[PDB]
Parts: C-alpha cells; sequence; structure tokens
C-alpha cells in the first residue's frame, strides 16, 4: 500500500561534511531512501549521504523513468524551520509518479519522513537574509531490464542543499526550440523535460541573455521561463489593469509559487487576475503602446524574478519592470517573506 | 579529444554464469566503461558486469541527461560474429550526445571498443534461428550538481544481452495497434529524432492503455490531419497502390517527429536497389489510409526496428472502430522478402558491405 513514518530507521553519519563559511552543489550529511519491489514498499531509511548503487540496465538511466520535486524550508527569526505549501509539491509528485507508472505512496507519510530528515539536519538550515534549505525528493525506476515496461523495482530518495534576487534577468525568445507539447508531459516535473533545455540554455548565454523564454505554437505563445512560470502585469487591449499567466493546458507546469501568487492576488481583489494565453504579438503591441508595467517569473529557486529584456528574432525588447517599481513584485516578495520566515502566521507554512 | 582503442584496459571476470530467455533481462559477463571529466576522456575499460556508483545529484537521474543506442551482433553458420551497419548507430549516438551537451568522441574508436567487448564475450552470442546478441551503448551526465547546465562529468558504458526470435519458427505473428490522437510522442522542433530516454518514459502509460483496449502496441499520430509517425519503438511502412494508381512503398520522412531508424534506412536502400516499385518518403494521414482500405489499395502495413526487423500489422483501433489491415492475406510478400534477404545478409549467408566482422 505505502511506507509508514513509524517504520523509519535512523542511521546517523560517522563522517559529517563541513558546513559553509552556490545553488545545489553543497549537500547535507543525511538523505531519505525507500525501496519498492514486487513485495511492495520497504522500510524508509534516513542514511548518511552515500552514492547510489544502480543496475547498468536501470530503467532510470535508459528510458528516463525519473521524476523530482523542489520545495524550500525557511528558518524564521524564532529559529523554527517551516516548509512552504509542501502538500502541493507532494500532490504534483504523485501525479508525476502515476504518469511514469511508478509506485503510488501516502503523501502525508513522505512529508513526515522529509520533516524528520530536516529535523536531523536542523543545523544545516541557514537563518541569513533571503536564504533557505532546498529539498529535492526524487523517485526513479530501477528494474534490471531493457524492456520498456512498468518497472517492478523503484527507489524514492530525498537530498537537502543550503541555498542563498533584486537584479532583473534577460530572456532569449527563440521559437526554434520547443520545451513541451499539448498532450505531452510538460505539466509534470519529469527529468525528460529538462535534458533538452541545457543546449538552449547555453545558446542564450552565448547571445547575452541569462535564461530562456519558451515559445509554443505558430502564434508564438509565452509558456515558461527556464525553470519558472511567467506572469505579465499590464493594461490589456480592453483597457483594464490585470495580472495574466498562461493557463494549465499541458505545456505549463503547475508551479506552487504560481498558484500562491494567483491565490494572494485574488484575495486582494484590487485588480483582475486571469489565466489566459499570452502571444508575442500581444506583448510587442502592449510594449509599443506602453501598457506593460511588470513582467516576472515565479519558481522555488526564484520566488519573483524581474524581467527587463527579451531578445526575439535578433531584436532586443526592453521590459519596463524596474521603472514601474517594481510595485507588484516588491509587494509579492514582502508578503511571501513575512509568511515564509514566520513573521506572519499562515496556513501555508508546515512546521518541522 | 577522444578515448583510444590502444589505451583499452581488460579486467577479465572470475564468475562466468548462465548461457541457457526473455528480451534484455539476461546480461553477459563483461561491460565497456569510459569516464569523462574536466581533464577529458579517461582510458576505456572492459570490466566485469558490476553495478554503477552514481552521485545522488547525478544529472542522469534528475534532468534526464541520458541517451542510448540499439544494434544486434549476428553469429553466422561459420560462427563468425558481425554487427549490422554499426556506423549509423554510432552516427545517431553522436548526434544525440551533441543535443544533450554530452562529450563528443571518435565513432570508429567506440566501435573498435564495442568490437573488442563482443570478442571477449564471443561465446555469449547465440547461433540459433532468429537469435542474436543485443548491444546497448549508453552515455549519461554524472556531474554532482542540481544545476541544469552542461555536465562537467559524463560516463559512457556498453552492456550486451543474448536475445531470442521475435517470431519463433521463421513464421511471423502480426500486431494490433491503438491509434489514439490524444497522446503525442514527439513534436516538430522537439527531440523525437534523437534516441534519448526522455522520449520513452511517457510512452509506458500509453502502451498499457493499448493493452487494456485489446491492442498490442501504440500507433503514434501527429498533427490535426492525424499523421502516422511511428509504431511504439519502430518506424512505420505502407505497401499499397497510391491515389495516382501506382504500387509504392511509403514511410514518413525525417522532419523531427520521426527517429531515423537504421532498419528503416536499410529497407528503403534495399527496395531502391530492386527498382521494381516506387520507394518514397512522404507524409501518411489516417484519411489517406481509411480511403486506401475502403478502395482495397492497401497490400501490407509493417513496422521496422532492431528488436523487430519487420513487424506485420493486421489491426488498427481508431475512434473506437477496428480497421482490418490485409497484410497477412497479401503474403505478406514484401515483408517475407525483406526478412529473408536481411537474414541472409546478417547471418553471413550473403556477403555485404553493411556487415562489420568482430
Ligand atoms: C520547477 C519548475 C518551476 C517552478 O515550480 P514552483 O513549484 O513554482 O517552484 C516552473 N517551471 C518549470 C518548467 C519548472 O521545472
Ligand atoms: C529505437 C527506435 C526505433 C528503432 O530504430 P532502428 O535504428 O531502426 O533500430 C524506431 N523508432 C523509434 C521511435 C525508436 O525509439
Amino acid at each position: 500500500s505505502s511506507f509508514k513514518a513509524a517504520d523509519l530507521q535512523l542511521e546517523m553519519t560517522q563522517k559529517p561534511h563541513k558546513k559553509p563559511g552556490v545553488f545545489g552543489k553543497t549537500f547535507t550529511d543525511h538523505m531519505l531512501m525507500v525501496e519498492w519491489n514486487d513485495k511492495g514498499w520497504g522500510q524508509p531509511r534516513i542514511q548518511p549521504f552515500q552514492n547510489l548503487t544502480l543496475h547498468p540496465a536501470s530503467s532510470s538511466l535508459h528510458y528516463s523513468l525519473q521524476l523530482f520535486e523542489g520545495m524550500k524550508a525557511f528558518k524564521g527569526k524564532d529559529q523554527q524551520v517551516r516548509l512552504f505549501r509542501p502538500w502541493l509539491n507532494m500532490d504534483r509528485m504523485l501525479r508525476s509518479a502515476m504518469r511514469l507508472c511508478l509506485p503510488s505512496f501516502d503523501k502525508l507519510e513522505l512529508l513526515e519522513c522529509i520533516r524528520r530528515l530536516i529535523e536531523v539536519d536542523k543545523d544545516w538550515v541557514p537563518d541569513a537574509a533571503g536564504t533557505s534549505l532546498y529539498v529535492r525528493p526524487v523517485l526513479i525506476g530501477n528494474e534490471p531490464s531493457l524492456g520498456v515496461s512498468q518497472p517492478r523495482r523503484a527507489l524514492l530518495f530525498v537530498i537537502l542543499c543550503p541555498v542563498g534576487s533584486v537584479t532583473p534577468v534577460s530572456l532569449l525568445a527563440d521559437p526554434a526550440f520547443i520545451r513541451a507539447w499539448v498532450g505531452g508531459v510538460g505539466n509534470y516535473k519529469l527529468g525528460g523535460n529538462y535534458g533538452p533545455t541545457v543546449l538552449v540554455q547555453q545558446e542564450a548565454l552565448k547571445r547575452g541573455c541569462e535564461q530562456v523564454l519558451w515559445l509554443y505554437g505558430p502564434d508564438h505563445q509565452l509558456t515558461e521561463v527556464g525553470t519558472m512560470n511567467i506572469f505579465v502585469y499590464w493594461t490589456h487591449e480592453d483597457g483594464v489593469l490585470e495580472l495574466v499567466t498562461p493557463p494549465l493546458n499541458g505545456v505549463i507546469l503547475p508551479g506552487v509559487v504560481r498558484q500562491s501568487l494567483l491565490d494572494m492576488a485574488q484575495t486582494w481583489g484590487e485588480f483582475r487576475v486571469v489565466e489566459r494565453t499570452i502571444t508575442m504579438k500581444q506583448l510587442l503591441r502592449a510594449l509599443e503602446e506602453g501598457r506593460v508595467r511588470e513582467v516576472f517569473g515565479s519558481g522555488t529557486a526564484c520566488q519573483v524574478a524581474p524581467v527587463h529584456r527579451i531578445l526575439y528574432k535578433d531584436r532586443n525588447l526592453h521590459i519596463p519592470t524596474m521603472e514601474n517599481g517594481p510595485e507588484l513584485i516588491l509587494r509579492f516578495q514582502k508578503e511571501l517573506k513575512e509568511i515564509q520566515y514566520g513573521i506572519r502566521a499562515h496556513e501555508w507554512m508546515f512546521p518541522v
């Protein structure tokens, strides 16, 4: 059925790594690990940070039967650690698992195991300004077989990273490259979605841009920004101030922060908050008519990323985000910072 | 620059096992292994069949920085092993590597390493009817980092499997296909035309959705006009009399959604050398097929891959309606011919430039 938090074994480290005096390069001393097979879910293990022992014909390495998740744990002023809406990360992880025919589990049980893991490495969580602990739960197929079938053996593991912007980012809008397709798997956080992006990412760095803007369809629809969802604060063609983000139709990943920004903006009710398709045509005109206020990306890595420049077909489009405050961005960050670092009590935060 | 066959180290096993079977579950005693890092390509290693030791943040397991290849080694009557057009598998592997920002290597050097590996496990190659050794070269990223970037560290390894007749007795069973346009394998400007693991993971759910609707494999439709692209892990062919009223063999052209199959190319080359009928690479729609079936113009529909050289198709389930494909009633002449000549070429009965001796 599922692994239990009650059966959790604790093997403490006898070779603890040095704490720092760089995103996802420094790792903590401990990692969660649960195996699945014909018999079912084994006992969950909090083991020291070891290497993985995989069969050369492991489905994870051959047919990309792999999925992951990204959520942050914030140590507040009272020095109590809290996870930001971890339930939505657990929801999206199970939806990913069912898509790749990997074993289903109890969401609340895995959360408790991740809670206990962070409890053990409690000292690894930084309490510095704009710093957190990045949680990386992973589920992979591990059947020793080259058959493209439902894996008989799987492996769920979690690893932690201490992590450390006021600066805006430049985007490359090249329609030649397609991240995901309607009826694809773009709306699941599967490794398969990322491998292809690495070439497109370095093609952006070599054209001056920092991150990629992913266009889809002949009408060149704005979908995502690298590993972030996209928002546009602007006065629409109807002449009404709205916040718009592409809707969940298969190409867009349902971001936890994306959903949090919509929920937060809806509760204000001060301006219109819609999920509608955004085309380059709409933006080029909106920029021409000076209707665009702020463009930004939302992810775990970057909570609210200001966008100042977009390179599209050898022409630089200046986005006037920073000239317009950026009001909405600074507001979102402020309230998120208050919620996350415990300054303001909220139902979203899950205490360790 | 690249690893060399001259620097190849040989660590022999000391526990050779089995030699009895099901596809890609039984493995040989030895495996090739070359590591890449900042310094560059290390010495290539023929080691015993061990497990892999990967960092928990290995790019291969997180961001699917992984690609593979599939080619067969055929032990002839003279008991000499030969690889079927291995150069094209090496070409497609390098094109895959460049797409995922993985290190480029010398194609001829890796082939020589794979040749030496099969030379060591020469006894593992079966000489039974319709049996071969399946070769599985793999290249993965192995940088201990959660950054979505070009991997600083990689790992190239090759493993071997003895495999059985896809069709026992020489006689061939046909397959049922599910044509559901709701599911999309690849997209134009995607990575469908590269043999990357990322392309396959999503197919497993669509494959079991076919099994539970009676069908055996999936037919992948693309676009609003419902273009026939691929069959599961095989390219698709249609032997028929076209609307112009001429007998032709047609397969979807290489435009990003189609993987350039070694066998696909081999069937085109072989049919072109005959010059007995028209051989074209043109888009095939369901409309064209539904009409061609209605007018009884369809002779044979089949899939081509390494696993299945020539797969007969007898049934296609499309919009909750079963389309009968008259492949088996028409011989199948072209299929049986293709298999016969391929079998003669591969098992050494007929000498050909395509075969590479071990
Ligand atoms: C991880 C990721 C995001 C961010 O997800 P959040 O839950 O909002 O942190 C956005 N887009 C893509 C493509 C991603 O992979
Ligand atoms: C692996 C694969 C094939 C087989 O390619 P060959 O080189 O002909 O063996 C065909 N189509 C798809 C989609 C594949 O993934």
